[PDB]
């Protein structure tokens, strides 16, 4: 299956191409235009149909976002979006097809089609809510420790010091993405 986007947004497609490949594990191909004055370009996505559907929605949303806005949360939750070299952000982008850009600590720019923005907002809200489910280092799930073994990671500490409820949701997100 193929689909079209604005020719004026080809620049965007190419900037994001590697991230799209990494996140959805797909190939992005742009077809040559049949005429120069064409307002659209056709894309073809290479990979499993699941991966491709999600990439499609990401790319549509990237090229002309139906929603673009900052979500706001406790600054101490910001490590989740920067830690493990962006692994969690990637898993969240996978699960929602939203384009996600960390801003100030406690601020995340979410962007894409509307159903993608709301589902990402929702998931980010849930994480934030679960920070309040602290009932106090202070405890770590084995499987969570397991993902964060990459020693250089500068947000490794902050992540480990997250309460177990946030850790469990992050596991659930990673599990969803694999």
């Amino acid at each position: 299956d193929r689909f079209a986007v604005s020719a004026e947004a080809e620049n965007k497609v190419r900037e994001q191409q590697p991230h799209v490949e990494r996140i959805f594990s797909v190939g992005v191909s742009v077809l040559p235009k049949d005429c120069p004055d064409n307002p659209h370009i056709w894309l073809q996505l290479e990979g499993p149909k699941e991966n491709a559907s999600r990439a499609k929605e990401y790319l549509k949303g990237l090229c002309s976002p139906e929603l673009q806005d900052e979500i706001h949360y406790p600054p101490k939750l910001h490590c989740i979006f920067l830690g493990a070299q962006g692994f969690f952000l990637d898993c969240l982008a996978w699960s929602t097809s939203a384009h996600l850009v960390p801003r100030a600590p406690g601020s995340l720019m979410i962007s894409g089609l509307t159903e993608a923005f709301v589902m990402a907002q929702s998931r980010v809200e849930e994480l934030a809510e679960r920070l309040s489910w602290d009932f106090t280092c202070t405890g770590v799930l084995r499987d969570f420790s397991a993902l964060l073994q990459s020693p250089g990671d500068a947000h490794r500490e902050a992540l480990l010091q997250l309460p177990l409820a946030v850790q469990e949701e992050l596991l659930s997100l990673v599990q969803e993405a694999s």
